[PDB]
């Protein structure tokens, strides 16, 4: 498409706020705010719309986790409420395959969900498919050669370096290797024939490592690290590089947002967002 969607997110409470950055001009434009806010949600584009995906409305008047499906349309600038999930996702993980979006993990309350669901926009409707071996909250998605990859996050007892890939013929998950580094909240994506794993929480620290996952090889390789430590962050691709926004990095909810080249293998910062926030849900679509 053309401008990178950053939808709700955390800073002292969940956000509502939909902002829009074109990286042709660097500009940022202010869009139709969230019905609900809500921190911890995934982004996608499916057919020139914006889908908002589960999450959690953090508040004064109590914590909702959200089962939540809102749809924007850039012609318009309005959301739309679609067919809600069967459970609520907090620290979801979304991935598109062939016009479906695929909704994994993520927890509501103290429960963390193995499950996964398919979201069918013709339908509107959504459908439970089989669930990841594992327990997975804040887990990285990612799609490449029409197979879904599930990456990292949190069981409820312990952060995660191990990843599984999803064959949709079959509907069944194999475990793949696991990363190197234990990663809960990384941004996750995929570039040429490569899943990558930015960023995210060991246990310890929020990281700036960086390492990508060749399917061919089955290896993990770490690659030049980002210049900010942080979890949380929202990750897109964007004509060939990987964009970076916002987490949390142990002091501040960052404005920063880093643009990977993989040709020089260096990040450089290329914006900063109207404010500081971790948790938001990314995708690229068409200028309203
Ligand atoms: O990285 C994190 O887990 C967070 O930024 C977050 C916030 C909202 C949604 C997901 C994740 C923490 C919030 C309390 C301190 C940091």
């Amino acid at each position: 498409g053309r401008l990178i969607y950053t939808a709700g997110g955390y800073f002292r409470q969940s956000l509502s706020y939909l902002e829009a950055y074109n990286p042709s001009n660097g500009s940022w434009l202010r869009l139709a705010d969230l019905q609900v806010p809500r921190s911890g949600l995934a982004g996608c584009v499916v057919g020139g719309l914006l889908y908002a995906v589960g999450g959690r409305n953090n508040s004064p008047d109590g914590n909702t986790d959200s089962s939540a499906l809102d749809c924007y349309n850039p012609m318009t600038n309005q959301w739309s409420p679609c067919a809600s999930m069967s459970v609520p996702r907090n620290r979801i993980g979304v991935g598109v395959i062939d016009g479906h979006i695929y909704a994994v993990g993520g927890s509501h309350g103290c429960i963390h969900h193995s499950s996964v669901e398919r979201y069918e926009p013709e339908r509107d409707e959504w459908h439970l498919v089989a669930p990841m071996l594992t327990r997975r909250i804040g887990v990285g998605v990612a799609v490449l050669n029409r197979l879904l990859y599930a990456v990292g996050g949190f069981d409820g007892t312990n952060r995660l370096n191990s990843a599984e890939c999803y064959y949709p013929e079959r509907n069944e998950w194999r475990m793949i290797t696991p990363m190197n580094t234990i990663r809960s909240g990384a941004g996750v994506c995929v570039l040429h024939n490569c899943i990558y794993a930015a960023g995210g929480y060991d246990g310890q620290d929020q990281l700036n490592s960086v390492e990508r996952y060749d399917v061919e090889t089955e290896t993990w390789t770490f690659v030049a690290p980002m210049r900010h430590h942080r979890s949380a962050l929202g990750i897109t691709v964007h004509q060939g590089k990987i964009y970076v926004l916002g987490g949390y990095d142990g002091h501040t909810f960052l404005d920063s947002v880093e643009c990977y080249d993989p040709d020089s293998d260096t990040w450089s910062e290329v914006t900063r967002m109207t404010s500081g926030r971790s948790g938001v849900g990314v995708a690229v679509t068409m200028e309203p």
